[PDB]
């Protein structure tokens, strides 16, 4: 009895951690998920900066960051209003960086941005034309989250 | 060997209801749920109100309930068409209550409405607007369910 | 007590499963599944027969096959372009069958189509107002899949 369960029951774990990631590769798949390309989401909710990285990071996802034009673009037409990049420069003012580590390889900046405008700007969105403008992090924004390819 | 095993099969049970979790997360987000917020969502199927009831039910959540203006807005948007609520007025006519308990505290009726029209009407659509028409409860209409926050 | 912590285990799995089914079941919802009909999801991506057969058949579904006219029109809202059905002639020219068995019976054929075209068309695609034309497995389409009712 004792082996034989619990041989069975690793067989059973197995077999739900197969049907999870095909449910996962089903969701993916309705939320427009490319073949071998990394995926964006939104539930349309404006919030923060330091929100939605707490929100992206539940889902273990990241906020969203585009490293070419093509990806900027992805992110455009899922945002469709402004939304915020996983990109600022809060650790050294001037110097953008992503929030997953390092100096920007792409970016796309409006004329004359970023500018830390008045009181001071270290979040970037990107705008309803696919040019980026450096704003508060404390504005609220499109969330946008970045799951891999 | 064998305790052995059973606390690693314990250890593998907990992290997969943690990723199971996580995907009604993302799931949710991707459908539009707010951060703070009940879940609103349609099959955008047209039904009796019993059906639409049983329909939420084995999916164990409720017949959407709009508590305030801005859950109506919610529900409205989802819907897009004429939705029953989870609010009906058939223990004393007059007398809406949730089909999950309690007295309706926010309403939003349309002009002239509840009338309990015709033969008599004890439940309730989200229709044009946003405003709130009492209806045959054995009239065919959207299917929209909530989820807890 | 090693029999304890094994029925918990038990209990712990059949629970995972219930939920996932759970899962399952409002993510179908929340893509359009009507009650008592199979369901349609695309993830809007262009590309040949041969893959689209892959991906669906991973996901345990199939490429979408229109059965009748309510399912045809179901599937020419979700697809939005031009996309592949799981109908061919592959096996014998002329003679067109379901990938999953069965030769065609419901047909939705655009005026002088099919015609095998050119060098040969053994797949089909349901185009404008939602006809069927027969094109070349290897042209790129979008994909579309069917999932039981
Ligand atoms: O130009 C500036 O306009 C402000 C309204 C604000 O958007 C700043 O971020 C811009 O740099
Ligand atoms: O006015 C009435 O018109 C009927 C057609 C029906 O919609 C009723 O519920 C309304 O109160
Ligand atoms: O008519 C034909 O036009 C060709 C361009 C191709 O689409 C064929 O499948 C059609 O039968
Ligand atoms: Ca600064
Ligand atoms: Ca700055
Ligand atoms: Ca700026
Ligand atoms: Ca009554
Ligand atoms: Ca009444
Ligand atoms: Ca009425
Ligand atoms: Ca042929
Ligand atoms: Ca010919
Ligand atoms: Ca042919
Ligand atoms: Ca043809
Ligand atoms: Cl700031
Ligand atoms: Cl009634
Ligand atoms: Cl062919």
């Amino acid at each position: 009895a004792i082996e034989v369960k619990l041989a069975n029951m690793e067989a059973e774990i197995n077999t739900l951690k197969s049907k999870l990631e095909l449910t996962n590769k089903l969701h993916a798949f309705s939320m427009g998920k490319k073949s071998g390309k990394k995926f964006f989401v939104t539930n349309h909710e404006r919030m923060p900066f330091s929100k939605v990285k707490a929100l992206c990071s539940e889902l273990r996802g990241t906020v969203a960051i585009p490293r070419n034009a093509e990806e900027n673009k992805a992110i455009q037409e899922v945002a469709k209003t402004s939304a915020f990049l996983g990109i600022t420069d809060e650790v050294t003012e001037g110097q953008f960086m992503y929030v997953t580590g390092g100096r920007l390889t792409y970016s796309n900046w409006k004329k004359d941005e970023p500018n830390d405008h008045g009181s001071g700007e270290d979040c970037v969105t990107i705008v309803d034309n696919g040019l980026w403008n450096d704003i508060s992090c404390q504005a609220s924004h499109t969330a946008v989250c970045e799951f891999p390819a």
